[PDB]
């Protein structure tokens, strides 16, 4: 399911994570943005064989299991296919167990170098939240 931004807002919102760990909501918007262009099936291997999933693009080399990963870890404990659901709760509820990890929103690359610092409220400007 491709989301649209105040869709997107609405549904974290809901989900609990504006203000989550200090980070409002135009910061988790624009993360998902730029990590997978609001879409919930986007998948992306990288160098060292792990795969990103979803709406905001977790690795399976720590936090779930796609069976396919040398040593993963399976922190959120699911199999990385639930990431990719239209529903968004297995994506919110992983989120936060990585952004609590102690480098915040930093763990998503696209957001430090593309969100971090930048006017985050426009994300979710016009939106009826």
């Amino acid at each position: 399911k491709v989301f649209g931004r105040c869709e997107l807002a609405a549904a974290m919102k809901r989900h609990g994570l504006d203000n989550y760990r200090g980070y409002s909501l135009g910061n988790w918007v624009c993360a998902a943005k730029f990590e997978s262009n609001f879409n919930t099936q986007a998948t992306n291997r990288n160098t060292d064989a792990s795969t990103d999933y979803g709406i905001l693009q977790i690795n399976s080399r720590w936090w779930c299991n796609d069976g396919r990963t040398p040593g993963s870890r399976n922190l959120c404990n699911i199999p990385c296919s639930a990431l990719l659901s239209s529903d968004i709760t297995a994506s919110v509820n992983c989120a936060k167990k990585i952004v609590s990890d102690g480098n915040g929103m930093n763990a998503w690359v696209a957001w430090r170098n593309r969100c971090k610092g930048t006017d985050v409220q426009a994300w979710i400007r016009g939106c009826r939240l």
